[PDB]
């Protein structure tokens, strides 16, 4: 087989997270691509060099090396600094180097099992007739696969309009052909919920009790970039969306992977591919966060997400591969930006989609340059 | 001979009077309905219909309201197209000398026949009674209810205190207390913030914890949905004017959050107390875009924890509620300059300064009629 | 010859301006297209019907008729209501009806001479070797053609960075081939200056003393939509830009024709065509304006205009006609939006260009539908 | 024996002292240089160099400034990274008992040897003298200069009064007056707003109109670039804190526009007057992004006309400048609620309320040292 895996992590830490992250990746021979930023100290580079001598295929390109690559691809202004958007550099590097699997992780996610890399290789099994999970309302709650206290929760990016009636939705499973290209692993401890839910019930994920599922066409669930494997064919549609666009004068943040998770998902289903949820599960002791500041950052995107998701269901895409389908998606977002209505759809909210669509096509143009 | 006046501001057609009048009419209480510019003519016909049925109801037109406010040299204090107009009802009940002022919304219905009698507890006077204290200085009134699917906190409860509140020690002992504010509870949709409602959509099944009187140093937010205020404490119960931007985002839905805390801090300075529990109302809350509620509440939520912490460091002065409320207004202006944090932009600080002026404009009008 | 002219005016007035505007248009047989809005009272329709019986070819389509046409062209959300942007409806109608000349006017511009329509027909003379005016700094001040008190002024939309050194620029005239397709007539009384200049010196235009000029390639001057003739071939690039986009949280306004005037100008010079300034001159008793409110509306666009104009000079366009060249221009604006730098270039400022570019291509798509 | 203290706040390297020290050193005046956090160490070396040459110059570090402001219970009054820090120099000169406080910028250079002597006019006391009045209530000080290419108005002059000002009647007659503020004029780049500078780029060639003393009811903006204030009037000369948003846009560059009008309205209430004319300085203004200046000035320009009109309707109270300035602060809070217009959003009104508190915080600090 010889399935190559590259893990992508962007960080501003001192590199101490490598002590618990390297053994699972070293034993599998996977490559770790660490993306530092301008606000990243020199202790990270020393930590990578130490773990490299311990047998870890780790690379940590300086911002000078990153900017050289991005300048040669005619995209010097695509990826901003002082931002976790720089993980797109690791996406690009792994794709250029021909890795089969690109595993997006954060610097505070720790694998809980020895088969972490092997479980993420499921995005390489190809099309198979397999149990496929469908929902009557078109949504799946991946947090229902976990034991969560003190009450049930939905993942960050799950639409709010669908949450009340989701308990009455019918969940069915049947044997159908499917081609898994995205694998969203779950998380113990602090699950990936939005700031609203974390401020309200402070959820704690005890265990992974529901197994794994593969979602049918028409059944969606948000996908984050914290513990997610993407097959190299689907990576062109996995661009981490640039944040900072104001919605009614309030800049949005923390939703770069909410859009990327839905975008690669809509593109995958158009191409007959599927998204998987379940193992491998990581432990998430989330970084120290001002929850009221997280809330202030997430609300601008939360006010628009339900309308964007509804219009995406009514807009069929075109394309024969992920590059074409992602570009078709960018054009569909611009049409949605002018057709959608609501109090939150101020002129700057509509312009957010138009600028995002340009950046999406700037991302695809860079991939076409190396290809 | 205890007199009660119920204050409700509304833009509805008046249909809520059918289920609200019987409990008020049987007790002989006055209902003061405050219409707005966006209030249709059907409300006035509904008030006239229930008045002939024996209900002491008054519904002053916006012209009569503005004439009264001009005579008190406050023509710009209370805006239109806003539930801030309930302040007009507060003022009228106070001018007419009512003992109890019950603040209600047009979608709260009493569940018992003794609704008015239970709210009269703000007239009992000082006596040694069971008083509830908390080690962290906060009491969760929603813990007095059976709520599904999980425990919630009331709207306006500080967020920094919520995680460690489960480990707080709650104690009760016989101490002198003088109840001047009675916040009645609510079944159905409880008064939680938009954050909690978006997350768990709570449902209040029953009132199971009884009633409590909070000790000095133990606080809990008081809303204006089902709350009796004794006439002495009414000057400090001014409904705060919303619309001030915090980082360019105008705040809303927290006018009674500040008023409930302000009357509470003033009452404890004067040796008075706040009660929580009965009488309980049924709350089928009006339709609400919850994401819009969230957008309206976040600006105030970002400042409330800091404001509450500083209010504990600032001793007040005053011999009555008018003097203590004015002393509070000056305390807010000092806090506005000493507080620090990411959310404390120049417009956030200026929000406290303009609020302080409006508080003293409210007290100035009360001193005019008095 | 038989040169057909259609005058386009959008208004919310009662139609009294027709008493002094109709005779100059009736005597020339030109068509007047009045574009009402939702905030336009019924007295305007009665005024048009009265002048129609007096011999004026005037049409005043209701907003129901306008929305029907725009819906059939698959652009129901392009043109907003309660906005002078609705003059685009008159642009479209005149273009559909095959008029040679489209004269954009406001409801407070009155022709001062009997040859008003004939002078605007200059955009139909075709290519000729004629005196062409060039400037060493690349800018021409059309207000220098007027007698203005109490001091010299620049027109609204003239870049501010070029104003100090413009007095040292060399102006030269020589016989060169040129093809005039846009004719910007001048204005007496209150000239078209920005709110900054009007608040500062309150200029008064006494007379037109400088004659007319035809600008060379590389020499630019802003063109407004108050007294401007556009040949039907160049009209596709004359779309009135939609205002309301925030710049640092402040919505821009009053610059819809500043962008359209520069856009049709850049497109015309790419196609070897030219812009003319001078006669016919109108009288402008400007409507009552809160000058401080005009200032508050214009500053957001003024903060970006100099940078946009500078980058447009460094970006060569493509296209064989105005439709292709305008679409090429829209793509160039999106590249400029990401390359430009400055304190005023917040995320919403950059997104203003991206949404404008989409609306420009939505405009061209509607023209391609009728064509 | 009249003592003069010059107040300059700067972030430069101190090179401006070479052309500023001779006129100040020959007069024995004190120069109080106020550095900021963004001030390099070269300024302190330049002050020490000119001190050995005979100049009475002091340059307190930010630590010494903050220690003094803590002792006066105003640690949060004056922000850093702002020319608002000139208020520290105002305070120090007032504490040290100087008769004349001359407010200057680090790019204003005296053109004559009698610069300090001319500014001493704020010490002459009351006397019958030629006093200039205007029928519209405004005087254009730039009309005292030869300006090209066209006539301009000073920064802070109201815009609604500019068109009809040419028809205003200007008269002069012998009346008692007591000059307490002397605004010296400026050659080169005159003090116009960004609107005027962007439009005509004025150049002031000479001072040709002499000097004038304005009558009661005739106003003209006073800046802090070349202005002497008598120590009695100094309490009302507090440099207003900028940064408050007006419709989400923070205001700047108008701190001395409000201070110049505030000290002026206070002075006339106490029977004192403002003088315009000599001594004139040369102004090679520092580099400025003019479109950025415009963006900073528009928020204040949108409110100034309304504020000035209402200040004429509001009689002040007070026996000295401290009491009159505090009375002015309360007048601003009443205006903030009575004024109407498109630019008067909630944050615009709250701007006046926070400014009023800061004014009383300034006066409270002065009452502490006194
Ligand atoms: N390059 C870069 N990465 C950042 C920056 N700030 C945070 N990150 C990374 O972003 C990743 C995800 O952030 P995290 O706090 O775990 O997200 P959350 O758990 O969903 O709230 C972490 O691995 C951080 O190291 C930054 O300024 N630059
Ligand atoms: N005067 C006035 N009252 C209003 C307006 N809008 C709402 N209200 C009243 O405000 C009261 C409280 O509102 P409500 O929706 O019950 O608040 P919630 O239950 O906490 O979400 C209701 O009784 C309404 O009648 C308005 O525009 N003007
Ligand atoms: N359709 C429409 N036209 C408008 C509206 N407001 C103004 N106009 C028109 O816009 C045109 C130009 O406005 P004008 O005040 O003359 O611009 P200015 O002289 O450059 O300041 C006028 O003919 C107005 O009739 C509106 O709300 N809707
Ligand atoms: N303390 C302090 N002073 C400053 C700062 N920026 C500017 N200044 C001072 O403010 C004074 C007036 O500024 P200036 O550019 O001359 O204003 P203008 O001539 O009206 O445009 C100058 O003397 C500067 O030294 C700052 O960040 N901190
Ligand atoms: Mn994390
Ligand atoms: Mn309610
Ligand atoms: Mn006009
Ligand atoms: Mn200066």
């Amino acid at each position: 087989r010889d399935i190559s895996t590259a893990v992508v992590v962007t960080t501003i830490s001192d590199g101490g997270f490598l002590d618990r992250l390297a053994p699972a990746l070293r034993d599998a021979g996977a490559r770790l691509i660490v993306i530092p930023d301008r606000n990243t100290g020199p202790a990270l580079f020393a930590a990578c060099e130490r773990h490299r001598r311990l047998g870890l295929d780790v690379v940590c390109p300086s911002v000078a090396e990153q900017q050289d690559l991005l300048e040669r691809l005619a995209v010097p202004d695509l990826i901003p600094y002082h931002s976790d958007n720089r993980r797109n550099v690791g996406y690009l590097m792994a794709w250029m180097e021909g890795f089969d699997v690109i595993v997006s992780m954060d610097d505070d996610n720790l694998p809980t099992t020895d088969d972490f890399v092997e479980r993420h290789q499921v995005v390489c099994q190809g099309p198979r007739t397999q149990p496929v999970t469908a929902s009557s309302d078109g949504w799946f709650n991946n947090c229902a696969l976990l034991e969560v206290e003190p009450t049930e929760v939905f993942p960050r990016g799950f639409p709010f309009h669908a949450r009340p009636a989701h308990a009455q939705a019918r969940t069915s499973v049947c044997e159908r052909p499917a081609d898994v290209r995205i694998n969203a692993g779950l998380w113990l401890g602090d699950p990936d919920v939005d700031a609203i839910t974390r401020l309200a019930v402070r959820p704690n994920a005890l265990a992974h009790s529901g197994g794994s599922v593969v979602l049918a066409e028409g059944t969606w669930c948000p996908v984050n970039s914290q513990n997610t494997a993407v097959h190299r064919d689907a990576l062109p549609a996995y661009y981490f969306l640039r944040m900072g666009q104001p919605v009614d004068g309030v800049p949005m943040e923390r939703f770069g992977d909410i859009f990327s998770g839905y975008f690669v998902q809509v593109c995958a289903q158009h191409l007959g591919h599927a998204v998987r949820f379940g193992d491998p599960v990581v432990e998430h002791p989330r970084n120290e966060h001002d929850l009221l500041d997280d809330l202030h950052k997430e609300v601008p995107a939360v006010r628009l997400l339900d309308d964007i998701l509804d219009h995406l269901r009514d807009h069929p895409l075109e394309g024969g591969d992920y590059l074409e389908t992602y570009e078709s998606l960018s054009y569909a977002l611009q049409e949605i930006a002018e057709r959608v209505n609501g109090r939150a759809w101020s002129p700057d909210a509509r312009a957010f989609l138009h600028r995002s669509a340009h950046l999406m096509r700037s991302w695809t143009g860079a991939l076409r340059t190396v290809a």
